[PDB]
């Protein structure tokens, strides 16, 4: 409620900008120095995005390095792990983290291809009848059949710990059209895709964490957790007045650095989260209209 007022008045005087450098100056300074050990440099896609050492997830192997961070919301009782787009050196890591957290979504936001170069390494198959196998993390991926919507696509993929013949199931929400440094196209085809990762259960607090990532980590990923995470907040206290969306940006800062990379993008962090707010508080039909919106078909 108070967002919406805020949202206006920020609208009024065309202070996004300010209001989004404020936020990158008050934003939690931790020190990253696993993450700049010389032998982590070839772990790292982005030489100026790295994991504060406090929130690091930690690989249970005997190197235990990956650019990936623990957000751990207390006060929503959420956590997401969010990363980078995995390198072709790191994509064993990186299932290895989804197995050892026991993750069963993993949320990518980025294309493999973007603006001419590769932002994320191919680290799921695309073919029934060409499973992968990462012979240094013993693990074993195939796809089992995927949803392919005109935004985004689910796969439904098994992962296989080789050493113990346990298998999962791992549900790969991929948004298709959201480039890197802009906003979503609209809040409707945003909160379509949220709450189609809701639905499917992956946010269970049965599950580990869901897996967030987009290249980086930090600005599409951060602006799918803030909503998220606000929504959330304003859920379990059935009152969306209460939500203080920069502070919740804050907060989450602590956890890993840059999240959210543009005014734009926390702009609409407030649009998404004002409309999301008419399914909190019991317009369920309103789902439907996100849907219809979307053209998903
Ligand atoms: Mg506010
Ligand atoms: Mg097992
Ligand atoms: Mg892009
Ligand atoms: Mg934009």
């Amino acid at each position: 409620m108070e967002m919406e007022k805020e949202f206006e008045q920020i609208d009024k005087s065309g202070s996004w900008a300010a209001i989004y450098q404020d936020i990158r100056h008050e934003a939690s300074d931790f020190p990253c120095r696993v993450a700049k050990l010389p032998k982590n440099k070839n772990r790292n896609r982005y030489r100026d995005v790295s994991p504060f050492d406090h929130s690091r997830i930690k690989l249970h192997q005997e190197n235990d390095y990956i650019n990936a961070s623990l957000i751990k919301m207390e006060e929503a009782q959420r956590s997401y792990i969010l990363t980078q787009g995995p390198l072709p050196n790191t994509c064993g890591h990186f299932w290895e983290m989804v197995w050892e957290q026991k993750s069963r979504g993993v949320v990518m936001l980025n294309r493999v291809m973007e603006k001419g170069s590769l932002k994320c390494a191919q680290y799921w198959p695309q073919k029934e009848e060409k499973e992968m196998i990462f012979e240094d993390t013993n693990l074993k991926l195939t796809l089992i059949s995927e949803d392919i919507k005109s935004y985004y696509t689910v796969r439904q993929l098994e992962l296989e710990n080789l050493t113990t013949q346990e298998t999962r199931e791992i549900l790969h929400f991929h948004y298709g059209n959201w480039p890197d440094q802009t906003a979503p196209e609209s809040p409707a085809s945003f909160l379509n895709f949220l709450f189609k990762v809701r639905e499917s259960g992956s946010l269970s607090p049965e599950h580990g964490p869901v897996v967030v990532h987009c290249s980086a980590g930090i600005g599409r990923s951060g602006t799918f957790c803030l909503a998220d995470t606000c929504l959330l907040l304003m859920d379990k206290r059935k009152d969306p007045s209460s939500v203080d969306i920069k502070k919740v940006l804050l907060e989450m800062r602590k956890f890993r650095m840059g999240l959210i990379q543009t005014a734009d993008q926390l702009r609409f962090s407030y649009l998404a989260v004002i409309e999301g707010a008419k399914f909190i508080m019991g317009d369920s039909s309103v789902q439907d209209q996100w849907k219809e919106l979307s053209h998903e078909d």
